């Protein structure tokens, strides 16, 4: 427990077949994803972001984002560097 | 592609990925299919600033309506909301 | 079958088609099980605004905290929350 | 000074100094005054999320309630609030 | 009373020394402003706008409103149909 | 002008025709001074997003901190907040 690190507002919450945690930092501008058990969180390398509001996982664990402040959604395929804006 | 959205805030996925989005700023619910490029408005009526969505596994969509103190859905293929 | 809701936020719906509501200016999660007419408020304790919510297979709930900048998580047969 | 506040959002200053703020999260605007030690919770009904407060000359408190489609305001010595 | 029409959560509010009300109407994109004892509000000549969160007023009525979704604030002198960006 | 802003939130203008604003997604509260085209950071310290903003006929600067459940000042020219 108490495992997620330097949190701000946090507003958009998801969670996937394999019980890791995906929560939009909203004011830190950033997503974090937190594995089941895990102390240590990572920091989705999503790029560009004025403020994620939203988050959703599909079942192949690509993550969606609603970047509030540049009026789009943007997504992260399982383990990519790369988003695609869609 | 979504196209002129407005501080959207709600994100939703179903199991085909399907990507549905409340356009927060411009009071309005958006749905893009997969396999498509055309982004379609959901016919939700009456929605006073829509903020949060979900769809279930039978393709329901469940929005909540900020500012009219409600949840709105609307079933797979339906155009009649219910209000719970 | 909501009631007494204050500017909904967040909703989620698990695979039982229960929908999970933060009733955000209520300082509360709210849910409503598919066909059941009586909400029933989550006891999670020291919220300050619950703001989004999202549901595992299993029924946990996770709910963003948005003051007390925190992910709280409670399983559905409980009443103790867990902080992330 | 303030206690008990959860997610404030909005805040306005008057001439006397009295700081007023709508504490979001718990459905409630209070007010403290320039010198003072205690909060005065100000008597408005029936909000749904006050979101935005400003304050005039003469000390009418104008709130906007974000759930309720409405801007309300309250006259310093009065409990009665008027709907614009 | 009861004297503002269609507003969709309103957030910020603001108040100038001749009793007028703005309000950023900020579920319908738009600023608007009421003047004391008046039954029709005006719409303020604003342009661009994605969601406008907060206003202020000066004491020589210019209101300035912050843009959200653009990332930006914007001004309007009092009576003027042309904003500028701040 | 204002330059780097993310989603600001609150906007204040004091007597002189300063421009406070809160930058609200750069956990910043930022200003424009009349007579200058140089945006400078006031230095509160300590938030986690800073949501509405005030200043009284004084130049003090009273912040919504919205995830600390808390209200902030600075006065005029002070490098030091006070915790309301
Ligand atoms: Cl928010
Ligand atoms: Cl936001
Ligand atoms: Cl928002
Ligand atoms: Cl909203
Ligand atoms: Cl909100
Ligand atoms: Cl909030
Ligand atoms: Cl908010
Ligand atoms: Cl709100
Ligand atoms: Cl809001
Ligand atoms: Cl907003
Ligand atoms: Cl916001
Ligand atoms: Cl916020």
């Amino acid at each position: 427990s108490h495992m997620f690190t330097g949190l701000n507002t946090p507003s958009g919450v998801a969670v996937d077949s394999a019980g890791t945690v995906y929560v939009t930092d909203h004011g830190n501008n950033r997503v974090v994803k937190l594995a089941a058990g895990s102390n240590t969180q990572t920091v989705l390398p999503f790029t560009g972001l004025n403020t994620p509001h939203g988050v959703a996982v599909d079942s192949a664990g690509t993550v969606y984002v609603t970047d509030h402040g540049n009026n789009r959604v943007v997504k992260l395929a399982a383990g990519s560097n790369t988003q695609t804006v869609l």
